[PDB]
């Protein structure tokens, strides 16, 4: 037992290697949109530094997970990060739709292991997850349900035009 | 009946004044063993200097209780600070040792304080535990237990080398 | 074909996926030895924290290569990441020991994809290894290997004051 | 024989004379986009910008030839500047189909260039194409994919809103 460890259930400790692994797969993910944007065919750079931003914020939440499991005296254990379901992303309105599936994905997660911490009575556990990670993802999945439906509005798939100036106007200039 | 009381129990408000008093208890502990690491004959004085800061933290600890009590009605009921548990430390490890254990037994009352809130269903002594009090403990524990771990590393009890370095080294230089 | 495709071979856009993973993978790895070296019982904060800088840095020189692929005209292709070959790793010597090992399998690998890009006659691929990689590495093996001649020295494995040390003097305050 | 020439073949010194003369050709068709888009009847004045700081840019590259002929001892020979393959440019797609073409053709020259200097074994020579030359080639010829990806999605060339709005967000404004 680590000197440390105090109200720290083991079903808390491997459910918290299993959600670092899935912060890590949707950091993955988010890696993959970015340089199917960057592609020559493809060319919104803006959207494409949205989702290299996203990648880097979701591999931080994965680093904050390894923090936490070191100072509850848990321990680390890492898997196979899988890679993205797709190698292509078709377009801005696919990836965000795709995007939204990820978030709510790694929502419902969030949500479990809160379930799971207030089963065991973590208190802890709850409130890191309360303070740290699920407001962030109520306010990401309404971003990007608002960009979703502002693509829509602007004709996506078919109007090439409006994926254009989304690019310009509803992500920052990068 | 305070006029400002609204959804707190008997039961809760005398768990605040027992905490009140071992915050207190801890502040004393820590006292202690600042005085212990002034000696001549030990001298150790950036130990000593960590020491007492947490017994200062710990006061303020009290004191946001006895705060607390005030805000939702409760009445402060003190009782005597009792004098700590040895008169003297030994080394850096066994004070090290005794102060995880402190930690561990004001992170406990504080976790019984949650279930007892949890309930008596109320939220706001749950959210003042788990924002004020709950994560500055897991911190506090990990922080002391890192500083075992090194001491155990630096030959301790028997090395006296090790045990100088560490003062140099592990603590902030006061 | 792409647009922007001029004298890129087939060979080397694939080399550059498989360069791409591996930098991924020695990421991975270096996260794995920070979460160690953080850990309540290993309690070594400045080495951690030397492994997590590398995390990032190898990180970023994936996202280089993603970069790089999508500036030839060549498609990025993902595979798993996999996971370290270790779950704990000893101490401050045996990581360093990996580390040195994984740094030089990453330069062969440099050093295989510039003798396929000399191979096809890519001098824009070339110019790129030896600007971007292949000195970085060399430095970062003389670093690595400095270190391991300062724990040999410094009595690792056994000399714990010697490893504490190694933590203070010889890796960047953090 | 120059004083200063060493490890220099006369065909590379002729060479370089004929690249420095296909830089000046790439500066004159890029001066005749400028003046294209700068038309009453074509009114795209930041695109005619950009094309003026390419003439400009592929001017200096020349400039840079003449200047890397006299450091080596070779003789700067001079030859006609032709006139561009047209004296009208269509619109922006067409435009930039032909400036991807021409950045192509330079890109094709400075390589075969490299491969004689390979073949002659002169690293000078290979340093600077590949330092000063060769990755601005690649730069700017995925700038102008990415372009005319962009065109392309903006419905050109009968869309002339999208050209226009090509015009406003695409290039910097001037
Ligand atoms: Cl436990
Ligand atoms: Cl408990
Ligand atoms: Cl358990
Ligand atoms: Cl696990
Ligand atoms: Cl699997
Ligand atoms: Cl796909
Ligand atoms: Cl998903
Ligand atoms: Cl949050
Ligand atoms: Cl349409
Ligand atoms: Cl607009
Ligand atoms: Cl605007
Ligand atoms: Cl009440
Ligand atoms: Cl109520
Ligand atoms: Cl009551
Ligand atoms: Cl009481
Ligand atoms: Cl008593
Ligand atoms: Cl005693
Ligand atoms: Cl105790
Ligand atoms: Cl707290
Ligand atoms: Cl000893
Ligand atoms: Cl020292
Ligand atoms: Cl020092
Ligand atoms: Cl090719
Ligand atoms: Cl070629
Ligand atoms: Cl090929
Ligand atoms: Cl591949
Ligand atoms: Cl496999
Ligand atoms: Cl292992
Ligand atoms: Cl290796
Ligand atoms: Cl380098
Ligand atoms: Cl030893
Ligand atoms: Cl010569
Ligand atoms: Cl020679
Ligand atoms: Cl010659
Ligand atoms: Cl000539
Ligand atoms: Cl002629
Ligand atoms: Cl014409
Ligand atoms: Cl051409
Ligand atoms: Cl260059
Ligand atoms: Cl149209
Ligand atoms: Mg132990
Ligand atoms: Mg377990
Ligand atoms: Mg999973
Ligand atoms: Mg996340
Ligand atoms: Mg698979
Ligand atoms: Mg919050
Ligand atoms: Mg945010
Ligand atoms: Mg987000
Ligand atoms: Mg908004
Ligand atoms: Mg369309
Ligand atoms: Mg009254
Ligand atoms: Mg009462
Ligand atoms: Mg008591
Ligand atoms: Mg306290
Ligand atoms: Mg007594
Ligand atoms: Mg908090
Ligand atoms: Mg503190
Ligand atoms: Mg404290
Ligand atoms: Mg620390
Ligand atoms: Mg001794
Ligand atoms: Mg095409
Ligand atoms: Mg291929
Ligand atoms: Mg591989
Ligand atoms: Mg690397
Ligand atoms: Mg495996
Ligand atoms: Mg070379
Ligand atoms: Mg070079
Ligand atoms: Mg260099
Ligand atoms: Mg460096
Ligand atoms: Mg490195
Ligand atoms: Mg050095
Ligand atoms: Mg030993
Ligand atoms: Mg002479
Ligand atoms: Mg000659
Ligand atoms: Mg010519
Ligand atoms: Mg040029
Ligand atoms: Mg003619
Ligand atoms: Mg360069
Ligand atoms: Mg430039
Ligand atoms: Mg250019
Ligand atoms: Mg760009
Ligand atoms: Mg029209």
């Amino acid at each position: 037992v680590s000197q440390v460890r105090q109200n720290y259930h083991s079903d808390c400790e491997a459910a918290v290697n299993r959600m670092l692994n899935l912060e890590l797969y949707a950091s993955y993910t988010y890696s993959s949109m970015y340089a199917f944007f960057d592609r020559d065919d493809v060319a919104l750079h803006n959207v494409a530094e949205f989702f290299k931003e996203n990648s880097h914020e979701e591999r931080e939440h994965a680093e904050k997970f390894m923090k936490y499991q070191n100072k509850r005296g848990g321990r680390v254990v890492l898997q196979d990060i899988k890679k993205p379901e797709r190698d292509e992303w078709g377009n801005t309105l696919e990836a965000m739709q795709a995007a939204l599936q990820l978030e709510k994905t790694v929502n419902q997660a969030l949500l479990d292991l809160h379930k799971l911490a207030t089963d065991k009575v973590d208190p802890h556990l709850c409130d890191f997850l309360e303070s740290e990670y699920l407001e962030e993802q109520v306010k990401d999945i309404k971003r990007i349900g608002d960009f979703i439906t502002n693509l829509k509005r602007l004709g996506l798939p078919e109007n090439g035009m409006g994926e254009y100036l989304f690019d310009k106007h509803s992500v920052k200039e990068s």
